[PDB]
């Protein structure tokens, strides 16, 4: 499912997201945007590491969740990979939690460091009742 910008904003404060760990929701809206553009099919196959980022937080394979195809790889959220590509994104919420609870948090995705910190995001959430 490809989201809507303050559709996904209410969806993830729902899911308890808002402030969870100290993140804001504009920050988690900057995250997924930059993920995957809102997508929770969207893949990433890493050819050098030979492992994948899954659905609207890309989250890899070689760490959080099993796919059963990657070497050497752990699964720290206990998911399948394959509850990444839901349309429904209870369980990507559950487990970009259980990654922000590690000592980097919110900062574990590069990405995020490149496109949301220290920026201005409030623009994410402004207009979605939030």
């Amino acid at each position: 499912k490809v989201f809507e910008r303050c559709e996904l904003a209410r969806t993830l404060k729902r899911l308890g997201m808002d402030g969870y760990r100290g993140i804001s929701l504009a920050l988690w809206m900057c995250l997924a945007k930059w993920e995957s553009g809102y997508n929770t099919r969207a893949t990433n196959y890493n050819a050098g590491d030979r492992s994948t980022d899954y659905g609207i937080f890309q989250i890899n394979s070689r760490y959080w969740c099993n796919d059963g195809k990657t070497p050497g790889a752990v699964n720290a959220c206990h998911l399948s990979c394959s509850a990444l590509l839901q349309d429904n994104i209870a369980d990507a919420v559950a487990c970009a939690k259980r990654v922000v609870r590690d000592p980097q948090g919110i900062r574990a995705w590069v990405a995020w460091r490149n496109r949301c910190q220290n920026r201005d995001v409030r623009q994410y959430v402004q207009g979605c009742g939030v």
